[PDB]
């Protein structure tokens, strides 16, 4: 959707369906070389890399559960060893988990709920980060980093979803810490985050168009510690 | 920056210079109809038309002060009577008026302040809605509005312009109503909110004071107007942002206090 | 609530009835000197000066309509006349003055939101500073700004009320600018603001504590620039 | 500070020393009957148990580490076993760990900021609430839960503070869904959210620091922990904030920014 996005490196975490699925094909349309990534791969992965292969970009699938460092760690290695360096990082991963008010929440729900959504989205970001210093310095211009947040990380999590919304808060605060430290390393960090006045729920294909915006230095420059919501007002 | 802009009716206040200009000119090469306005003409102003209309878009100029709102009826019939609808108001009409110490707002100075920012924005909207909600009608897509805020929004204005940054505040909170009971008519509501860039609004401060500015943003420098613009189009196309509305995005390379 | 209460010079706007006569009436209790003030003279306004003079502190009434600058600076003034100086301003005076949904907002009611619910605050809060600066001054301690919001300030106003919320939202960050210019002049500015987790609406009873615990310099001395709701978890 | 607070049961995790144990003092003057809390016994104990119950308090120290959910569990029924239940909460237990940039961020140093500042009030907050809701319904009136936050929770931790700021804003959040469900329990939460308070936690700043620190704080100064203490009594008084629940009170003479 934006003319500098051709021929960037972009990994996206949790591509393998739904927003980040969609945002990988755009990605692609736009000539970008993009890392789709879940715990499996898809059964139809192969036709897959083909339509963003068809459609002017590439694409390679990493299989990884980003809940523990050494496969955040592997993730971002074979990224680069396939594509050569990063510009883009997507983290989206994570997700609720599971559903257990305060009196149920025990060391293992609270563990795979912080694991899935914090350590994956702090330990990738690590990894990657001397790639997109690297490819700043090169270009001139700017990396970007795109985590996937949420209302909840505002408002808080519904019913058994206290973590996940907690989870979410704690993103949005990490970036900004990133933002006062990392700035001078040529990465711009942004959020995404996918009763209601439009009427309706919001589509995957509403949710990537703003992934893209971030992720060009064109577009969103001067952009950084920034928070998008897409709920039609919620 | 996005195919659907094409066509658009795109009325921008306060687009005589500045962001505004800036925001203007990149709509007309998108190929939108540009109404552009300020209390008066610039010099440039047929230079601006001119290479609006070579972009493949098309520009109008409208003189006013939305300080009334009379004017702002005015402003807004004019441009339909003009480009024949309204597909974006871009509300970026305002300014300091000046800078005064709490001690020294007398209500000249307040009446001042708070009609170039809020009754300003209050009244085109009111007067542009019809045609806006008119236009989602009929295209089966939504219209937009795009506010123009400010970090001072957020953190509080600096030195003399309390009132400036609490007007700012004031627009941030407004467009959550407007979302909220507007929403229906097809409207989607959105703030850009600028730091501190490099336009007349900043043209007193002397060597000294940008330079300390400066240093304290992450991005090392103020923002250019060029930098602004492409978030104006983004929340303008329904194509870029049709589920997103009540969002207010600042464009301030990490800086987030005066 | 508060020892250092005792013999303080509150002057609380709107204060005539509601959360603002609540307020009052504790004030007194705690020993303070207090200006009540309405539009208009209480038909039992004798009694209520009694009673807050039983409990303990003194009571005077002014009336005036805030909504213009020359009112407010009567106000200050005839407030100074009467007891010697200014502690504590409370600016209460405000409400929602109509319901225009925005195609229905005209000028004359624009004007009547605006000036009723900022305007009175701006300038009340102007002329009342010389006085407090000197209080603060006198003491070695800080002398308190309490303004009225609403969770509407927050989140929006309801229904006719777009104007009243944002009004609100303004009072919010003025404060902060008043924070940055004037701490140097020793005072304190807070804010305390009157689908419901608690499941019931709340009491002008409820709503008057926090004025004092940000009026108690023994209670809220580092504190400025806050904004308390309360609002059972709404 | 609050006529209420006379007998009630008070746990306050981190109050050995600072902003905790300042918070303890004043429960005590209260009449308060306070549970004391570190990962082990400071020197002075004996004489701080003294002093509270000299003020006509009580006092009882509690040796934890609540980086695990069964410390919490034990802390919690160490404490109603000597008081008979809990009235209030407070959660002051937490901390740096330690100050890593985040390419220096390993599993060992990330664990260790993790459990000490959000295992610990998630957990222990968990295992307290059935007393507090049993005091609640006995009493017909409110128990509370009151954690500290942080400046760093808004507006982002300093130097190799990262996961700390984020640890005190996920704090900050989790209260919304603790308010939003547990209400109903009779129990309020809030949070008391310091700015630089001159305490233990910052004993590692040069003069430098300090300095350049205080200088941009608008009342020119760190905090102390006395100044923290109050807040904390009022948001546990039903008398005093009732119907006061999900709030974040910063104490910060003014400051938002590290």
């Amino acid at each position: 959707m934006f003319p500098d996005l051709k021929g960037k490196r972009v990994l996206i975490t949790g591509s393998s369906q739904g927003i980040g699925l969609a945002t990988a094909r755009l990605f692609a349309r736009a000539g970008a070389k993009v890392g789709l990534h879940g715990r499996k791969a898809p059964a139809n992965i192969d036709e897959t890399i083909a339509s963003m292969r068809a459609d002017g970009g590439d694409a390679a699938f990493f299989a990884a559960d980003l809940a523990t460092s050494e496969a955040c760690q592997q993730l971002v290695d074979e990224f680069v060893a396939k594509f050569g360096g990063i510009d883009v990082l997507i983290n989206n991963a994570g997700g609720l988990v599971g559903r257990k008010p305060l009196p149920e929440i025990d060391d293992t729900f609270y563990d795979a709920v912080m694991d899935a959504n914090i350590r994956s989205v702090v330990m990738t970001t690590k990894f990657a980060l001397p790639h997109l210093a690297a490819a700043a310095k090169a270009s001139g211009q700017t990396s970007a980093v795109i985590s996937t947040g949420s209302i909840a990380g505002h408002t808080g999590g519904g019913p058994g979803a206290g973590l996940y919304g907690a989870a979410k808060a704690f993103l949005h605060n990490v970036h900004k810490n990133w933002v006062d430290f990392h700035t001078k390393d040529g990465v711009r960090f942004n959020i995404v985050s996918p009763g209601i006045p439009m009427g309706r729920f919001g589509t995957a294909e509403e949710m990537a168009p703003a992934f893209l915006f971030f992720a060009s230095h064109l577009a969103s420059g001067y952009i950084t510690g920034q928070v998008l919501d897409i709920n039609g007002g919620q």
